[PDB]
């Protein structure tokens, strides 16, 4: 009942810290989670949100959805078949996804059973005191104690949970959690929100909808994907529209009621209405701090409910740390993992290291997808007196042949024009998430535009566009956009 | 007519040099090529080998071939359709490619028409004297003179040409040139060679072959794709096999005769026989120097027939330069282009610049493809006392579902273990050519393995495998492999 490290949440951050502490530094580690495999009732399980109801199944389902475009695009290359025979079997997809996720759940079970001094406990972790975690049967802090774990070090890694707007009829709505288990593909669906989850699910539902189907995405403000490159936000909007998705911007559900046939009658704040089979809310995720009973030991939370941390993931309470989505910063699996690897290398390795939250490569598995690293030009322009933007945008030749002429590839490089340092790189098109990864390494090394343009291209690729840009398309001078420098 | 620069060959390198010299340095520039658009009889044309009968059309055709896998793989993700209705219409592919290539031909024609001081001459360029290029009707130096071009400076940029082995029945075989124009997809095809062209065309023909068809690749050595990472050579061999291609290693054609039905009867040196509809030779490319009459000026060649150059692409003759495949260094479009740009900066800009032929990102559009940059571990092991290899290899989750479980993704990072400096990165899998580009930029910046590991991954991707490797899989110490 005594451990060097007790980890609450067997997720992206918690398992990296757990596994590293045990295998690299021979520490004794307890990891707590509420469930051993994916799905209802608690959705996240052993492996965490990404594995169970996140990156991993989403990416499989986006890959499934991409075959709608491949089957169509094949014709330009001479592929012939009965287009009238094409059916998308959603139930097949969900069964394949469930088996893939279950195998990961079982692989992490193997990990725990095989590894000496790495123990999994099932149930709800909360803080009794500075150095004791209690595991209870439920999230009710009044439920039975299953275990009482003594901890020299405590890691909070409980991740996040979907936010559901408190509107009349919210009980008729789902989150991404339930989207992964829909028994049938909705004919009509409203994805609510302008972020990556709404956009990615609009793509998935668009490909699997039965005949006479319609995907509508609504977003309360003027343009989806706030925080991404503006050219890309506008282009994704166009390319989703071109593939049959209806984008309702400046719109937000005020309420939902059930029609007598079980369908949903959505009333917008504007007075507009829409009938759909599914209303998927994807308006935000909030850190999971409530169930940890953090008041018991006085861990400080943020305005927003995230665990306050320093650069070394330390709470205000010594021996208690917090990584990943519970900190309510960048909610990405590789950031959680990086934080956990740094924390353990620091605390047990005696090799202090801090996660760099700048120049983080990330992606949106929109069709086609986004790959991005570092600053968008609007942000650069407020920090740097002179910003250059290098931009290449065109329909690739293969998509002039495929018939998807609307698939404009966008490559933007944002520099500090004073020394040429690359501040950010923004890609839209097939392979963007794959192209961007080694760009993250380039930015860590303070690559300049001349490092890209002096590197020899791999031909033919989309990626080589990044090595062909010698001349700014335009600038920001003290925050002001202009074609040419003074 | 008098020019600052005469370029022989309107190809990848020749067009970069000509355009830069005309537009960046205000020089009067002539460019010579033998055809204004793609295809028979001379195949290459305005735009070069890559445009007309190389990178551009082959990439479109491999993209085409990939649909055979996408159609099959779609089933694991719940896609249903009438498989018996599926036809690969090669005629449509070739027509689509022909249009794309012709549009590029036309765009280069328009570039010459609209760029003052940059003039195109049709015909066969050769050297009359160290400052005179003659353009003739044909490759025969007795053919009619169309032009005599006075040149302060001459750039040789005639590229390469397929090697055909002097075997009985060589006349019954084709090269990649003819493969781009086959009117019907061959039912049975032998690709001869273990290089990228053979492997890429094997995958193209494998997708478009009519029912009951068969693609065979033969190679004299034990393992295809010499020069590539050995794990990747082994895996690509298995993944081609898994997709129905017969890989005949330690095998080479001795002769070809016609069967009575016009099909090709192949006799290998081993005494194996194979009847095919097409024999595509992809055994090598040789620099195109014959037609240039370089004996008129005494430009130094190799016994191989390449133009010898210094690091600045200068021949032994002042004011005569050579770039691209004719130099037999690295036969890649972006290298030819880099050499042309560096030559013109050096000569006309007095901005001395030499192409770095190390740490060049490249690709093989096999199915699935290869992306690579820098040294393979056997080469590193000879140049560095201690070499570390970091390796990740596995069937991606999407290919467990697709049913292509043979599609092992391979990612390997080779380091100087003394300092962590990355020497080579080698990828096999969907997206590898796209992943490797920014790796090229990493190696220019002397990235170390710590720079990869400490970078945050993009998830889920194949590429992130490069940024999660902390610990070597194995080492080479003084040339010797140690686990
Ligand atoms: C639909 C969706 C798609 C996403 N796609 C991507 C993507 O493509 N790429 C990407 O990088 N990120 C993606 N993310 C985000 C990513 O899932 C998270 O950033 C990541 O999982 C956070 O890791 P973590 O370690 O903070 O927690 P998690 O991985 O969420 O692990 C938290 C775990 O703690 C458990 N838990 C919670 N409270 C308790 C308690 N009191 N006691 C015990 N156990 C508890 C939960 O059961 C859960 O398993 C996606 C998220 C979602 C929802
Ligand atoms: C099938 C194939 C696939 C390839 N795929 C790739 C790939 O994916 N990526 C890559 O980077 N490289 C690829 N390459 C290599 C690439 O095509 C060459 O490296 C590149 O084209 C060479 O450029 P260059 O300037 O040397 O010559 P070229 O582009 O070959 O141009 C030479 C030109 O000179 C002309 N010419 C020749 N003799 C004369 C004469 N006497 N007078 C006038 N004109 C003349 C020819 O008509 C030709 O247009 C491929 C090659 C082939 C054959
Ligand atoms: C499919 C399975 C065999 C598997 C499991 C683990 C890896 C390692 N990889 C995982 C994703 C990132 O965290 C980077 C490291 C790769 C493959
Ligand atoms: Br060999
Ligand atoms: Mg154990
Ligand atoms: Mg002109």
């Amino acid at each position: 009942k005594a451990f060097d490290l007790v980890v609450i949440g067997a997720g992206s951050g918690g398992l990296e810290a757990g596994w590293n502490a045990a295998t690299l530094y021979g520490k004794r580690v307890a990891v707590v989670d509420v469930q051993t495999s994916h799905g209802p009732p608690f959705y996240a399980a052993l492996g965490g949100t990404c594995v169970n109801v996140g990156c991993v199944p989403k990416k499989l389902m986006v890959t499934g959805a991409q075959y709608m475009d491949h089957l169509r695009e094949s014709a330009g290359f001479g592929w012939e078949f009965d287009g009238s025979s094409v059916k998308a079997n959603w139930k097949k997809l969900i069964a394949a996804k469930n088996e893939a996720v279950l195998d990961i759940n079982k692989s992490y079970e193997g990990m725990f059973n095989d590894t000496e001094g790495l123990d999994f406990f099932l149930g709800w972790g909360s803080l009794e005191s500075k150095n004791v975690v209690v595991v209870r049967e439920t999230a009710d802090p009044k439920s039975a104690v299953k275990e009482r774990l003594q901890a020299d070090h405590i890691l909070l890694a409980t991740g996040s949970w979907p936010q559901m707007p408190a509107i009349p009829g919210i009980e008729h709505c789902i989150s991404s959690n339930e989207a992964f288990y829909l028994p049938e593909p909705p004919r009509r669906v409203l994805t609510v929100g302008g972020g990556f989850i709404s956009v990615e699910f609009a793509g998935i539902f668009n490909a699997y909808k039965p005949p006479g189907g319609k995907v509508t995405l609504c977003y309360r403000n003027n343009l989806i994907l706030r925080g991404f490159d503006e050219t890309i936000r506008e282009e994704v909007t166009k390319q989703l529209t071109a593939n049959g998705i209806e984008i309702m911007t400046n719109e937000n559900p005020a309420k939902v009621s059930l029609n007598t046939d079980g369908s949903k009658h959505v009333t917008f704040e504007s007075g507009k209405t829409l009938d759909v089979d599914v209303v998927m809310m994807a308006i935000g995720r909030i850190p999971r701090t409530n169930d940890l009973q953090l008041g018991n030991v006085g861990v400080k939370l943020t305005p927003k409910g995230g665990v306050q941390v320093d650069e070394f993931s330390r709470t205000n309470v010594p021996n208690i740390y917090a990584i990943g989505d519970i900190t309510d910063r960048l909610m990405l699996t590789p950031v959680a993992i990086n934080e956990g690897a740094a924390l353990v290398d620091t605390v047990f390795g005696n090799k202090p290291r801090k996660t760099d939250h700048t120049r983080v490569a990330s992606a949106v598995f929109s069709i086609p997808p986004i790959g991005t690293c570092g600053l968008i030009e609007e942000v650069a322009a407020k920090e740097f007196e002179k910003v250059a933007v290098y931009m290449s945008s065109f329909t690739p030749l293969m998509h002039n042949i495929s018939g998807s002429k609307y698939k404009k590839f966008v490559a933007k490089i944002v520099t500090n024009h004073s020394d040429g340092t690359v501040l950010g790189v923004h890609l839209l098109g097939d392979g963007a998430p794959e192209i961007i990864q080694a760009v993250g390494v380039c930015l860590r090394l303070n690559a300049k535009i001349s490092d890209f343009y002096n590197t020899i291209g791999v031909h033919p690729t989309s990626a080589e566009e990044l090595c062909s840009m010698r001349t700014p398309s335009y600038y920001y001078v003290k925050g002001e956009k202009m074609e040419k420098l003074p």
